């Protein structure tokens, strides 16, 4: 009784200053996306099949700015603060905030043809903790986290980590979007 | 007795500007082109076999910008307010507005190569609510709208959303160009 | 649960003047002819696997007279006013009222020969506009296209359209008759 | 990108008095039962691939009662007043209160033995009118019937109709439940 | 010309009583069901390729009362006045007013899995009198009765002949009801 | 060094009310039944290859109620309320108090022949969040839930819900019993 799905949605803007600013999300339906948080909801539990993050950009190619992005697979680690630990990173890409075009194939649903420039990332599905997740919340995750962080762990999947710098101006502008596309295993419904 | 047509032609001149801007295109003869509306006009049905939009910049590399495009296939769907919203839609793309030039194999009936940047999208034609659709002008559409909503859903067979946000300026530049390249089934003329 | 049904009823009986005089017929089996008529109301839905429309003549050769006939596959269509117009459907056919009389094996059941001067049309069952269609009576078309002429396009298959002129007389002369020769798929009684 | 569910849930509760009681559900996502009302929402179109309506009892072996389901497939036809009329419906079957049992295999996802006594229904998915239905609601269906009832022939696929009569009691006693198991094809995911 | 049509409706309601009560059907689709009546009325003639009478109970496990069907192929014959001769007949069968809900399938057009409780009759098609019936009223019938009654025996198939008995009560209380399952061939159409 | 244990045994009594009544029983060896508690308590860790539920009624046919089963595999998951949201469950399974008895076979050790009528529901052994799961106790269950319940996830694979209603009186009447079916995989042996 697995429902899969297939799907494809905006994850987050993106913009670009010039001071390094490092965020996060958690790679679990109800961060994802809108759209996913919603549907799985609907079930107790998921498993990823397949998870990857594309960034487009959707500014000059005159803007100044590069973007990085990563995977940690331990909830208990510390967030990285610099390019150089963000590197160490598995899955990790790295790119100017005005290339990525080419990854656009892949939010698309479309045949990849040449994806040599694209600024995407995969998550690795098989080296994950465990196959089935629960559904939690950000909330639910919150909780777990002020108890012990690593209760967590059995929790969500992933982290995206997200790095911006190098840009121009020290307010932020606008420099593209990261979207997920994922193939997600849903079981268990629940009202 | 279907008459086989293949065609590729102008379909929309497109601008950019710092607020977001919404607009479509229904997915129909008369609305995808001036040379096919005035052509179709002789037969009573069609078939959309393939039909496939494609942009194609016409602005320098430091333009800011970008466009995004996706299909509704239910003409009484809420027409998009966000990308996030757009993103779910199906064929979407996303892209620069001073890129896409890589689409430029679609619109030429010319073999194809690499086509990873092209900001492309094409119609499910196999997910269409049926199969020969009636030849109808816009005003035919907005009759019967105005009436009930639902009498479209089989007179259309689908409507292209198209998006354009993060312009520099507040007055419309002149980024691109949307063309149609379809093939379409004809039948059952008409004086 | 699907009730085949093959027969040949009589359909119209067809009178010549100098003047032209356009009628028309919806195909659907309220209209057909009577007996199908009653037969088909005791199923809520029906597909015509054929229907075929034959003139076959009634009056002397010295009979001053034409008839033709067609097939419109839009009830939005404007019923043509001229032969011209009639002449580009689908289905046409023409000839003297006088004529006609070799399309005899079709409305008979018997394995026709040579049928070069016959009168007689067939509906494109294939380029319909769906499949099954709705028992519905001459009333709830009518009403239908009250509210919206395209909401009738889903309740009637086609409209075969006759037109008789180059009569000799003002008051019309006995030409021939029209016979209606259809194999119908009838299902989902009713009471 | 069609996204496939199997799936089982309580969609009625049922009582059973001295005079007959007809009553109706319609065959869509929105009416078939809360769980689904809430997951189907999320796209903009489906397909019914499978459709079944199951009645368990769950009163003593002692209580008079009977029960009767059908489909009616055009949302037009006048629902049915007395059993004679609703036994020529597709799908017709009928059954004590009490019985019925056998059909749990059906609601369960196992596979089913002897079904001889089993109270259950299928829906005829190949003559349905179309293939892709969009999502409604209840509100969107009322609308449309309240223009013109044959708008609502291309929105809802079926009309489940349920008839309960032969009961000793002049107030409802409680019968048993009816269980929708489905099988549906979702496309065209919407925010 | 022959237009096959197989359906199932009701065809009688049914009471118990303490005291035996013998009635009878006449095997034609004018008293079969109303349904089939009011169809086959369009043809001049018919032909069974099977038809077969299903009991199926409405009340609860503790009722009183059994049932006993049968058929007769000659008009002449007398109706029987007891279960022992009654249960000479062929195609006999008999069993309690609350048993027969294994006989769902056959009124059903599902597959039947174990029918062995079913309480189902029948008709020997194969040893009928002839191949082509008339179609006759009641009225017709009853005519032909009141000058010889074997001129009825070319005009009717069969008669079916039920018993109900063993009841525990002197006035009706309601059992359950006949449905009758056909594959009727009709031929010779009729205005 | 793994010992592999098949056995049947007796889980749980069970009454009914007229009031709906929610009960649940963790899906672990201490407390899936009296013999088997003492029996793995030997071992440290276990894992089910097989786990099943059956119902059997010990009731008189004239009895009201119903009964309903059904898994939950989150233990944060909110037991539920009703009969609408115990449907949606996995492995669901609903029935007359006074049915069940085709499942006996499941209890038995006996091959199964037709269970189509079998109150029976089998645990996903395939979809646990992971293999070797360690023998707990209900202490150990209740301390580790009221630190946080999400640490109970690991600790036991499932819940099995049950519901009883639809019962005639308010005091409970005794309807049947519950009986467990496991093959369970014990190792690492303990002192």
């Amino acid at each position: 009784g697995i429902t899969v799905l297939t799907h494809s949605e905006l994850s987050a803007e993106i913009g670009v200053t010039d001071s390094i600013v490092v965020s996060s999300e958690l790679v679990m339906p109800y961060t994802v996306g809108t759209w996913l948080r919603g549907v799985a909801a609907n079930w107790s539990k998921y498993s990823w099949l397949s998870v990857r993050y594309t960034y487009i950009p959707s500014c000059p190619s005159s803007t100044a700015g590069s973007i990085h992005m990563g995977f940690q697979y331990d909830m208990a680690d510390t967030v990285p603060v610099s390019v150089n630990q963000l590197s160490n990173l598995r899955g990790y890409v790295s790119g100017q905030v005005w290339s990525g075009s080419a990854g656009l194939c892949f939010i698309n649903g479309t045949r990849c043809s040449d994806t040599s420039t694209a600024i995407s990332t995969t998550l690795d599905v098989s080296k994950l903790g465990k196959k089935w997740y629960p559904y939690k919340t950000s909330a639910d995750y919150a909780t777990a986290v002020g108890v012990d962080v690593n209760i967590a762990t059995p929790l969500v999947p992933a982290r995206l980590v997200i790095a911006l710098l190098d840009g121009s101006s020290s307010t932020a502008v606008a420099a593209g979007r990261i979207y997920c596309t994922y193939t997600i295993q849903m079981i268990e419904p629940t009202a």
